[PDB]
């Protein structure tokens, strides 16, 4: 029963591995596109350009919620979303730690203002030749995305993923695939996110 | 009896495995992802100097690039992170051919930098007009003693080969003697047909 037990727990392990680099894989590229955006755009920011860009870059991409594109004040000014009021997002904790420390920001999981769902983002602040913050680029992630993601490749395991302040960011799967089991976890790179992936139990065969 | 720990050998070397494949696989598709939204972020049509700029920009501390550089319908390079000593043309090589023949992006197998006289392997992204014809391509050139280094910083202790699909050997990781009497876990990267061989470790004494 140890045998079989060792192999699930390996199994497990393995999934650990390969879920966490597609998530991985998805915000750093996001990241990478984002950045390459905020280097190649020509100032000052033409913002139906801009519009168009995010339009070209969201295109067939199910893992984001919306791009957008905001002001030095944090109003959104150019927006993959149709949006029915004005929206500004200077309150936000990654807006404030982009202007602050003048890098890339990815922010833990809140519920976006403008489409009501749970979603992170990735903020890029846009510079001058001074070093003066003069727009941000935020792409925003759907939490759901991932979830099914994982889901669809592994729906016979119990999988979580929380933060540090214990908040369940998403679980894939049924809970009670995990009973009297212990997880085999490890965090993202890019995000204090810790996933857990429960190892099947041994069954009758055996 | 041994044959249980050389499964828990080949367990590991399989993870290993996995662990490089997604590095390096992670690198190109960034890479690529860099030079896509290059092409959409920059006004048409293309200014010389401030793609100059942004190559540079782009280069900068960056290992992985030999160089980044712009390249003309002709072939001629226009722009180039590398000081140019005479006219450089690469419409002779496979990957401007193909790049120009299928107006997609092209990742090269490896050859020597005919710029830096390094060993290099390419990625091209083809720059289109509105109607769609090539007029201009993006090319990051990656130096393999990266892919060498970024390997043998995870695994100093184990045998690694990487050979294309004609057996070149693109690079090896470790010493040769760690592989005797071993079978590697091998499996080909995504987007560039070479296929990676770990040796897994012997069953030592313990």
């Amino acid at each position: 029963k140890d045998t079989i037990a060792a192999e699930h727990k390996q199994e497990a392990s393995v999934l650990l591995n390969l879920h966490r680099n597609k998530i991985n894989y998805l915000i750093g590229e996001t990241m990478a596109r984002m950045t390459s955006l905020s280097i190649a755009i020509d100032r000052p920011v033409d913002i139906k350009k801009m519009q168009s860009i995010l339009e070209k870059t969201f295109d067939s991409e199910p893992r984001f919620s919306g791009l957008y594109f905001l002001n030095a004040k944090g109003d959104v000014t150019a927006s993959t979303t149709e949006l029915k009021t004005k929206v500004n997002l200077a309150d936000r904790s990654f807006f404030i730690k982009a202007k602050e420390t003048k890098k890339t920001v990815i922010s833990d999981s809140y519920s976006s203002r403008i489409t009501g769902q749970p979603i992170f983002t990735i903020c890029v602040p846009v510079l001058d030749s001074k070093r003066n913050v003069t727009d941000y680029l935020v792409a925003a992630i759907q939490i759901d995305y991932l979830k099914n993601l994982i889901n669809l490749l592994s729906p016979d395991v119990y999988i979580e993923v929380v933060n540090q302040d214990g908040k369940m960011i998403f679980a894939s799967g049924q809970a009670s695939h995990a009973e009297d089991q212990k997880p085999v976890s490890g965090y993202l790179d890019d995000i204090s996110w810790n996933m857990k992936v429960y190892p099947n139990p041994v069954t009758i065969e055996e």
